[PDB]
């Protein structure tokens, strides 16, 4: 069977997927392009309507699904969508693209980079969960990506915010966001517990991010970004501009630079300042009450000779790695092996041996946020 409203056709025995305002979107063809088509519902219209404007009046985001045209009969309205390969919840279940090259932390940036063009056009998705969430087609150098949509392809529960439960705000998706992440990370738990379970536990909120391990410096990272995002307080939610600069999305060489560009600020701060003070703050527990004992030997014994140093000083910690990354061509050859192949080994050297150091520097450094030396690392204005 096939159904011929214009342009756009479809078949009406293949469903694609549902979502969202009894929407229902079924395989088809407009201008010899293979496509998904959404059927409206009057119900709709006016929801379908805005949003297309919005869209067609500025630029094409590669990780927002693409639109096509439209076809109206008298009552519904017919879409044309990009047609998609699957979707999240098959990628983090099946597996089977772990070697198709889209890694888990790009997916999410692209998803959140999607999800943040929306808001800067007063668009709400609402339903955003990783059912909605599809992979698309192979580039022509097999390239795949992930893409925001308004439908799933074909455990739909517990994706909703608490406050939801109507002009709703960025916020709503940010907490759907933040389960996502999870989900993804995890490869398939979801924060606030099994599918049945999820949305009792949100009004309440119970969540356990517990496959995160909380002394390996990877998980400590996504823990203070995810536990932000899916907090209770609506206002205390990242917008999704603030989670890309997220150290999440950070390349080994980028954390590197971030503490280089921290160590260089405070170099020259009165130590009982609140940006020292703040950043010592943490303390003992941050660098485990001594961090030359938590280093190698050969780093050991080429630094005991400097003086001053403090063990208990995150800013000194932070001050001898700024030392050796400077000196690190000079160095002797039993102190670059300790280190090595920098930044890549050299970063992993200090954050595996202390995994809450960029965490706990990033949140105290927050105060410099509005400086322009430390704009590559927050989003400020
Ligand atoms: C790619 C595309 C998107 C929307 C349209 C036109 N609208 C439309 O199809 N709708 C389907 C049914 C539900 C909604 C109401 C709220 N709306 C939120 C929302 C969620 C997700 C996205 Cl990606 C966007 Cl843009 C908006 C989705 C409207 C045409 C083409």
């Amino acid at each position: 069977s096939v159904v011929i409203v214009g342009k756009i056709s479809f078949c009406p025995k293949d469903v694609l997927g549902h979502g969202a305002e009894g929407t229902i979107v079924y395989r088809g063809m407009f201008d010899n392009r293979d496509v998904a088509v959404k059927r409206i519902l009057p119900e709709c219209f006016s929801f379908a309507d805005r949003e297309v404007q919005l869209l067609r009046e500025s630029d094409e985001h590669p990780n927002v699904i693409r639109y096509f045209c439209t076809e109206k009969d008298r009552q519904f309205q017919y879409i044309a969508i990009e047609l998609c390969a699957a979707t999240l919840q098959e990628y983090v279940e099946q597996k089977d693209f772990a070697h198709l090259g889209l890694e888990p932390i790009t997916l999410l940036q692209q998803t959140t980079s999607g999800l943040a063009h929306l808001h800067s056009l007063n668009i709400v998705h609402r339903d955003l969960k990783p059912h909605n969430i599809l992979i698309s087609m192979p580039n022509a150098h097999g390239k795949i990506k992930a893409m925001i949509s308004d439908f799933g392809l074909c455990g739909t529960e517990g994706w909703i915010a608490p406050e939801m439960l109507e002009n709703p705000t960025y916020t709503v998706d940010i907490f759907s966001a933040g389960c996502v992440f999870y989900y993804v990370i995890s490869e398939g738990s979801h924060p606030f517990g099994k599918s049945l379970q999820r949305q009792a536990n949100i009004l309440l909120g119970a969540c356990s991010l517990d496959c995160l391990h909380p002394e390996k410096h990877e998980d400590v990272i996504a823990r203070e970004l995810i536990e932000k995002m899916i907090a209770m307080d609506p206002q205390k939610r990242p917008s999704a501009k603030h989670v890309l600069k997220h150290p999440f999305f950070w390349s080994l060489e980028k954390q590197l630079q971030f503490f280089q560009d921290v160590s260089d600020r405070i170099e020259k701060e009165s130590l009982d300042g609140p940006i020292v003070k703040q950043l010592e703050r943490g303390g003992r527990a941050v660098v485990k009450m001594d961090w030359r004992e938590n280093i190698t030997v050969p780093l050991q014994t080429d630094l005991r000779k400097f003086r001053t140093y403090k063990g208990g000083s995150v800013r000194d910690l932070l001050r001898a790695m700024r030392n050796k990354k400077h000196h690190y061509r000079e160095l002797p050859a039993e102190v670059r092996e300790t280190l090595g192949s920098l930044p890549d080994d050299f970063v992993c050297y200090f954050t595996s041996r202390f995994p809450h150091l960029l965490a706990h520097t990033y949140r105290a450094m927050e105060l410099c946020s509005h400086e322009r030396l430390f704009q590559p690392y927050y989003f400020h204005e």
